[PDB]
Formats: C-alpha cells, structure tokens, sequence
C-alpha cells in the first residue's frame, strides 16, 4: 500500500521486544519499505487461502499474543534480508530485490512452515509439538534459504541433492541466527520446538546423532521415506559444516575450524557458482574445496580444512 513508513515496536513469539517497520495508511501495515521492493507479512486469519490480508494494526504497538507470529515472521524476515545483503551482497532471495511476503496464522494447529515458491508460510503449531513457527529466526532463515537455493543452483529435493538441499538451508539459517547474535547455537528450531522440553530441536548439526542422525557417510539412509532421507542424510553435511567453522576431532580426523563467517563464504561460492541440480555428496566437497581455493588459494589451511572435514564425515 501507499503511505508513510513509520517504526512500531512489538513483541515476538518468545516475549523479546523489537521494533518493527510499517507502513501507515489510517492503519499500520506490516509493511517495510526500507528492504529491497518491500517486506509484507499477512494474516492468514486460520485460514489456508493465500497470502490471506496485508496485517493491519490499530496503534503500532504489536504486544498480543495474537500478534506475536506476524512481528517475527517480519521481523526474522527482515534480519535474513539483511544477512544476505550485508555478507553476501545477495538482494532479497532472487538476488533482484524480489518482495518477501509472509503470511501467519495459516490454517488451524499446523505444525510446519514452508517457503511454496512465492512466499513463507507458517503454521501456529498445535502448541505441544511446535509453537508458532515463525518464531525461530533459523526456521524462517532455513525456509528464505530454500528459495535462495531455487535461483541458483536448483538442487533436486530428492536423495543426496535434496540432503545437500536441507545442510545448506540449516546451515545459512543457522548463519542467520548467529548474524542476529541474540541466542546462537548449531541446532535447528530449538526456539519453537516443543515448549514443554528445555534442551532439544529437530536436529542438530554439531552432533547429528543426538537424534539419531547419520554423521558419517557409511551411515547414510537409503531408504524412501522422506524424499530418500532428506532431513536425515543432512546430518552428514551439516557436521562437515560444523568442523569447517568450529573444528573438532571426528571418528579420529583432526579439523582445524575456520569460524563462521568463511564458512559462510565457502559454501555461498560453492552454492552460486558451482552445485547443479543433481550435485551429490562428492560433487559437493569438490565444489567446497574449489570455491575455498577461488577465495584463499590452493595451499591456504581454509582448502586443507574443507579437505579434513569432508574425510572426517566420510565423503570422499
Ligand atoms: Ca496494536
Ligand atoms: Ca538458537
Ligand atoms: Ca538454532
Ligand atoms: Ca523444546
Ligand atoms: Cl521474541
Ligand atoms: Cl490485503
Ligand atoms: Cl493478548
Ligand atoms: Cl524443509
Ligand atoms: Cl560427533
Ligand atoms: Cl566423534
Ligand atoms: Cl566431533
Ligand atoms: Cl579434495
Ligand atoms: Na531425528
Ligand atoms: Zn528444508
Ligand atoms: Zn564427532
């Protein structure tokens, strides 16, 4: 809509306070100019028709619980435009400024969120598996990441593709929750997973089998059920990822960690510039270690890491 941009101020899914860009137009809109052609969250109002209506509040102040998922979808949405714009010089997902539309309070108790090609969706959750979704800033960056991996190297959603697929949206959203530095970690909806359990998440990629997560290649899962183990098989990469930053000594393989932020480089060169579609496991640690030599030269420890933490996982 037209009208002005203002700043109000609100409170997520956790109870933390943020302030929030809108739009005023007799209502205050979550809509925010200052990124790109535009950041718009919608209510789905319980509904599953989309994107449902552009969220209009009275006063702008968003302090409802009601309200709570809107503020973080647009506000995560926001902090995932401004990590990949600040780090990567990427602009919007598309890298063309693209919209980012949100939509909450889709349908009634569903417990799952999705990226469906134009636009984030996020349930409410039934309150005992899952919160609302938006309220994990690596749930919504995991998601915006997914398109990312649309524009650029279209990796196929199936077997070893689709596991690679999974690693680099957990580990770019993982990338966003350390950007956005309030409460870090190397586990993977930690925010909004069952709120009665302190210490769990769906998965976590510095140790996999937490949760009974391969963390090896000889261990990787063969069968149908989830797109050839999709969420499952990631465990494999997203360890090597976690070696890569933070260094460890796996199955008896030394890896020098290289933090976070060449991570991050290693894998955005390799996810741009190098992966195809069907890029399997190998084609992915031949497309790391080429992208840390493009930035650090063949000789450089950050090449002799990615090395280290590829053998340590297993992928040859
Ligand atoms: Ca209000
Ligand atoms: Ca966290
Ligand atoms: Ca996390
Ligand atoms: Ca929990
Ligand atoms: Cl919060
Ligand atoms: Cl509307
Ligand atoms: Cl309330
Ligand atoms: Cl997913
Ligand atoms: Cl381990
Ligand atoms: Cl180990
Ligand atoms: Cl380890
Ligand atoms: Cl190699
Ligand atoms: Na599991
Ligand atoms: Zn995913
Ligand atoms: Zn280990």
């Amino acid at each position: 809509i037209t009208g002005t941009s203002t700043v109000g101020v609100g409170r997520g899914v956790l109870g933390d306070q943020k302030n929030i860009n809108t739009t005023y137009s007799t209502y205050y809109y979550l809509q925010d100019n200052t990124r790109g052609d535009g950041i718009f969250t919608y209510d789905a109002k319980y509904r599953t028709t989309l994107p449902g209506s552009l969220w209009a509040d009275a006063d702008n102040q968003f302090f409802a619980s009601y309200d709570a998922p809107a503020v973080d979808a647009h506000y995560y949405a926001g902090v995932t435009y401004d990590y990949y714009k600040n780090v990567h010089n990427r602009l919007s997902y598309d890298g063309n400024n693209a919209a980012i539309r949100s939509s909450v309070h889709y349908s009634q108790g569903y417990n799952n969120a999705f990226w469906n090609g134009s636009e984030m969706v996020y349930g409410d959750g039934d309150g005992q598996t899952f919160i609302p979704l938006s309220g994990g800033i690596d749930v919504v960056a995991h998601e915006l990441t997914h398109a990312v991996t649309d524009y650029t190297a279209g990796l196929i959603y199936q077997n070893e593709s689709g596991a690679i697929n999974e690693a680099i949206s957990d580990i770019f959203g993982t990338l966003v929750e350390f950007y956005a530095n309030k409460n870090p970690d190397w586990e993977i909806g930690e925010d909004v997973y069952t709120p009665g359990i302190s210490g769990d998440s769906l998965r976590s990629m510095s140790d996999p089998a937490k949760y009974g997560d391969p963390d090896h290649y000889s261990k990787r899962y063969t069968g149908t059920q989830d797109n050839g183990g999709v969420h499952i098989n990631s465990g494999i990469i997203n360890k090597a990822a976690y070696l890569i930053s933070q260094g460890g000594t796996h199955y008896g393989v030394s890896v020098v960690g290289i933090g976070r932020d060449k991570l991050g480089k290693i894998f955005y060169r390799a996810l741009t510039q190098y992966l195809t579609p069907t890029s399997n496991f190998s084609q992915l640690r031949a497309a790391a270690v080429q992208s840390a030599t493009d930035l650090y030269g063949s000789t450089s420890q950050e090449v002799a890491s990615v090395k280290q933490a590829f053998d340590a996982v297993g992928v040859k």
